Formats: structure tokens, sequence, C-alpha cells
């Protein structure tokens, strides 16, 4: 099933949008861009901007469930993030940072406190209840254009400020709320995934899940494939699952998963 076959550095398309003079502050990272041809394009904006249609965000669409996989809002880019997540019908965004780590900005505070609201632009957002977790924290948030729709915030608690989780456990458990949410929205949108890049972390989760997703269907007995699945979603945002410990850590938490069965 799960057995690591192949070492990661055997695992070692235009990005045009994300590279023009309009779009160089809408980046956290100055040579981490999205794929023209999945980036998702931003309709509607403000007819007095030039570039309006520019966020740094990728569909993943294993190959049902898809994903947009993207980077930490930046302050002027929160807006931008809250019109993606209306536009593509998002239920449900997996947060896999603290704002800052270590002492870094890794994402600007996007959502509003606990039983308040705030407007987005043209987004209105209400906050209605926290749970909150050992591993994650989960925001019923309450969407609206100032056409409302609920919007589950699953805020991943406990990633480790270096490295990763030394067990899957707690990824396991929250991926598994993750997959219910979702299943229990009719037609809900894609996922949304974010790490501070939108490549790391944000890979990680995105290949754990696609492969569980494959056991759910398939049961237990493989064929499972991780490294396939990797240059698959690496084919529609680049480098998607950054370091060594990232792609053991994919193991383990499949492993683990078929263990449960």
């Amino acid at each position: 099933g799960a057995h690591m076959w192949e070492e990661f550095e055997t695992l070692q398309y235009s990005r045009k949008e994300g590279q023009r003079q309009e779009n160089k502050n809408k980046n956290r990272y100055k040579n981490i861009l999205p794929f023209d041809h999945t980036r998702v394009v931003l309709h509607d904006g403000d007819p007095n901007e030039p570039v309006s249609d520019y966020i740094n965000a990728n569909i993943i669409m294993p190959e049902k469930k898809s994903y947009i996989a993207t980077q930490g809002c930046l302050q002027n880019t929160v807006n931008d993030f809250w019109r993606m997540v209306f536009q593509e019908n998002s239920r449900v965004i997996v947060m896999t940072t603290k704002e800052v780590e270590r002492g870094k900005s890794k994402c600007v505070k996007y959502w509003p406190d606990e039983y308040a609201l705030k407007e987005y632009g043209v987004m209105r957002v209400r906050n209605v209840k926290e749970s909150a977790a050992h591993d994650y924290t989960l925001r019923e948030l309450k969407l609206s254009k100032v056409t409302e729709r609920t919007v589950w915030q699953y805020h991943f608690r406990t990633w480790p400020d270096h490295g990763v989780p030394s067990d899957p456990g707690g990824v396991l458990d929250f991926l598994e709320e993750v997959h219910h949410k979702q299943e229990s929205i009719m037609d809900a949108g894609p996922v949304v995934v974010h790490c501070s890049a939108g490549i790391g972390r944000t890979g990680t989760f995105i290949v754990i899940d696609i492969l569980i997703d494959i056991i759910r269907e398939k049961g237990v007995d493989c064929d499972i494939d991780v490294p396939k699945t990797i240059q698959m979603v690496r084919s529609q945002r680049s480098g998607m699952v950054q370091t060594e410990a990232q792609y053991r850590f994919i193991y383990m938490a499949v492993q683990h998963y078929i263990e449960t069965l």
C-alpha cells in the first residue's frame, strides 16, 4: 500500500500573469507564481483598476473533489481572497499556519473576531461561532456580497514552527473532519488550502487528502503511487511538497490511515 519505493530527490509551464508589473505587490514571494493554465482568474473587479483578475492561487484537480492552493493573504490581497472564495463557491478553508510564526508574518488576519462582522471590499464576513479543538479551531463564517453562505474555516493549530508533525494523528483527525464537512454541503466548490507561499504545507495536506480519497474508493489494497501523484499536482502549481520531511510525512499519514481500516 503506502510503502516508500523512491527517494524524494528523484522528484526534482508559463507564469506570465504573475510576472506582470501590475501584479508584483500581490505576490508574497517574488518567484513563487501560479501557472497561467490553472490560475484562479478573478472576475467582476473594480473597473477603475486596470488589473483586477489576479490572485496567487491555482486550482488542483486530481487525475470528485478539487482544491485551490494559495498563499496566505497580504494586507492588500485580503479583499481579493474573499472575491476568490465567493466566486469559486468554496465552503471550506484549510489554514495550515499561524498568522505569525517565529516572528515572521505568514498570513494577514482575513477573518473577524468571534461575534463580529467586517466588510472586506464588496464582501461581508460574520464570524458566528468558534470551536477550539486540540489540533485546530473551526470558525463558522457567513459570507455575503454587500448572497450568504457558510464558509467553514479549519485553522490548524499545531504544525511545528520547524519541520513536520512527528506523528500524523492530528492531521488525520483534522482531514477527516474537513472530508465530512465538505461532503455534508451539497455541490460545495473547491476546498481552499493555504500556508505562507502555498506550496510546502499546502502541497503536503492536498497530496495526503488525494491519496486517502483513493483508499476510500478502492480500499486498502493498492495501487497507490505517491511520486506519480506529486508530479500530477506539480503540473498544476510549481513545486508542491517542498521538503524531504514533508515527503516522508505523506507516506506516514497514508500508512496510518490504512491502519484505521
